[PDB]
């Protein structure tokens, strides 16, 4: 799929989840994309005016992407591959629990998945790869991109 052809990528937040205090959100959005920088040459930058390459949202229901979510459970959040507009975007459905840790869908692992396929990252088959269509808490700690992730996002970014 067409990936980004730029290594500056900027991101910005559009609108904050009541479920975790703001800078919980903010931690969990931008470690998140460190995940995936940690291992490319990709560089991402938060701003907060203008117009991102990836925008976070979070949403219930119908939002206007004509991909509406559908409340608490099944489909948790979706992002689109790379691209202008609503490309790379990353939304995040809002009638989930969303969490620092457990007791809920963690946020970070959530946008660490999401911006994954934000950068046309597919989905693995290995069940320890953060790219698995399976949600499942894993240990925050000892959180590591699996091989496989790795292969993937490297393939399109080096
Ligand atoms: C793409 C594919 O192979 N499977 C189908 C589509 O079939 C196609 C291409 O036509 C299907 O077709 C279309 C385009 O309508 C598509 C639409 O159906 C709906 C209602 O979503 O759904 C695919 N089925 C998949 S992949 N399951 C859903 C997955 N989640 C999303 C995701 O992967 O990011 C996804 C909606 C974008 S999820 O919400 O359940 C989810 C969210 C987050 C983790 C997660 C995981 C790990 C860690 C943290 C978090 C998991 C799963
Ligand atoms: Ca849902
Ligand atoms: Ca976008
Ligand atoms: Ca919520
Ligand atoms: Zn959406
Ligand atoms: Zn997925």
């Amino acid at each position: 799929g067409p990936v980004w052809r730029k290594h500056y990528i900027t991101y910005r937040i559009n609108n904050y989840t009541p479920d975790m205090n703001r800078e919980d959100v903010d931690y969990a959005i931008r470690k998140a994309f460190q995940v995936w920088s940690n291992v490319t040459p990709l560089k991402f930058s938060k701003i907060n005016t203008g117009m991102a390459d990836i925008l976070v949202v979070f949403a219930r229901g119908a939002h206007g992407d004509d991909h509406a979510f559908d409340g608490k459970g099944g489909i948790l959040a979706h992002a689109f591959g790379p691209g202008s507009g609503i490309g790379g975007d990353a939304h995040f459905d809002e009638d989930e629990f969303w969490t620092t840790h457990s007791g809920g869908t963690n946020l970070f692992l959530t946008a660490v998945h999401e911006i994954g396929h934000s950068l046309g990252l597919g989905h693995s088959s290995d069940p320890k790869a953060v790219m698995f269509p399976t949600y499942k808490y894993v240990d925050i700690n000892t959180f590591r991109l699996s091989a496989d992730d790795i292969r993937g996002i490297q393939s399109l970014y080096g």
